[PDB]
């Protein structure tokens, strides 16, 4: 995961109100999480890699072991069953939760790492640079 590995600040995003809408955020969490712009850190330690925020909405930190599914709760308060594989150099972030599935995926394209939401047919992609 050495590419990944940092401190990332968000540059752009689209359409992620939409995928949060689509998810199920309600009104209220959707506005607050919209607005938050927290730099996102990427560690590794040995076999297992942390993804934590800093967010004025909701802190959030997972640690994880690639294929080992886990225990997450999402800033939205979701309680869900993450797993985190690496396929092709992309990072891609499966949740599961009553019945419905969301994919992110994370990979580094240039000088970003770019995230892609992916909720039924709603994508949302936002844009990340080295802080
Ligand atoms: C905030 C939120 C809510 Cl309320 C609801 C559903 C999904 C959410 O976030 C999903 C989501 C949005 C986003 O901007 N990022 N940025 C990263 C990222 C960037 C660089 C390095 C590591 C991780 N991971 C995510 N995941």
């Amino acid at each position: 995961c050495d590419a990944f590995v940092g401190t990332w600040k968000l540059v752009s995003s689209e359409n992620f109100d939409d995928y949060m809408k689509e998810v199920g955020v309600g009104f209220a969490t959707r506005k607050v999480a919209g607005m938050a712009k927290p730099n996102m850190i990427i560690s590794v330690n040995g076999d297992v890699i942390t993804i934590k925020s800093e967010s004025t909405f909701k802190n959030t930190e997972i640690s994880f072991i690639l294929g080992q599914e886990f225990d997450e709760v999402t800033a939205d308060d979701r309680k869900v069953k993450s797993t985190i594989t690496l396929d092709g150099g992309v990072l891609v972030h499966v949740q599961k939760w009553d019945g419905k599935s969301t994919t992110i995926k994370r990979k580094r394209e240039d000088d970003k790492l770019v995230v892609e939401c992916v909720m039924k047919g709603v994508t949302s992609t936002r844009v990340y640079e080295r802080a």
